């Protein structure tokens, strides 16, 4: 998964 999150662009 890749998305926008706390640290700009975030992937998990």
């Amino acid at each position: 998964s890749c998305h926008f999150g706390p640290l700009g662009w975030v992937c998990k």
